[PDB]
């Protein structure tokens, strides 16, 4: 498609609405939105496996991860499909998002269209954090909220 | 996917976890699972367009239908891709789903994945009401739950 939609709930505060556009296959998705509920500072936004919320959050699984790859920043190569980065939520705990990522797609094997995008309690290290779970999840902790990302208009 | 599924909430009591599975490519959907909070009775059950929740079920916009065909029953040539009928609630408000559609897809051109099921108040005229808007809604009522349909393990 070419634009999509999800929907952050969770069981706290967090809530919040993100949407995605891409303007042709080739090219690079713009993710923009806002998330009230965080605490200030940075907080992990990855786009998860499985769009299954039956068990909330937890269900969505591990990082769109179909090349395989160990985990990373949005800018690194080596890097999950899925790993957009870090979003920072100001005092009032406000995170008015605003990533373009070129990896992530809304249509072909990289669709994240069906999938869970999920905000996190801690900052995700990038893989920079020197154990194994840097170079698997960014030590981004617990899951405040999740949404299937579904198709807009 | 060969696997997808939908958690239905709504702003009502109503709400149940539905599941598709498709062996191929080409084959049938098989849809399965149940849905509580319902009056007894007959309820409308189809695949709206888009998957967006901004706005509860009423974002989710009208019946999946790519082809541009009038409304009917799942088992008609003139009907719409995402029109599944009508399921029924027993005196408890427990409707058991157990579907199999092979006009309906959980991928390609006719994949419902990433849009959004919908559950309905009235039971659905299967677009042989003759009302105008019978061929259009089937004079379902309200969307009492909704959910994007997601891919799972
Ligand atoms: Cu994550
Ligand atoms: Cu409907
Ligand atoms: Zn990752
Ligand atoms: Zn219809």
């Amino acid at each position: 498609a070419t634009k999509a939609v999800a929907v952050l709930k969770g069981d706290g505060p967090v809530q919040g609405i993100i949407n995605f556009e891409q303007k042709e296959s080739n090219g690079p998705v713009k993710v923009w939105g806002s998330i009230k509920g965080l605490t200030e500072g940075l907080h992990g936004f990855h786009v998860h496996e499985f769009g299954d919320n039956t068990a909330g959050c937890t269900s969505a699984g591990p990082h769109f991860n179909p090349l395989s790859r160990k985990h990373g920043g949005p800018k690194d190569e080596e890097r999950h499909v899925g790993d957009l980065g870090n979003v920072t939520a100001d005092k009032d705990g406000v995170a008015d998002v605003s990533i373009e990522d070129s990896v992530i797609s809304l249509s072909g094997d990289h669709s994240i269209i069906g999938r869970t995008l999920v905000v996190h309690e801690k900052a995700d290290d990038l893989g920079k954090g020197g154990n194994e779970e840097s170079t698997e999840t960014g030590n981004a902790g617990s899951r405040l909220a999740c949404g299937v990302i579904g198709i807009a208009q």
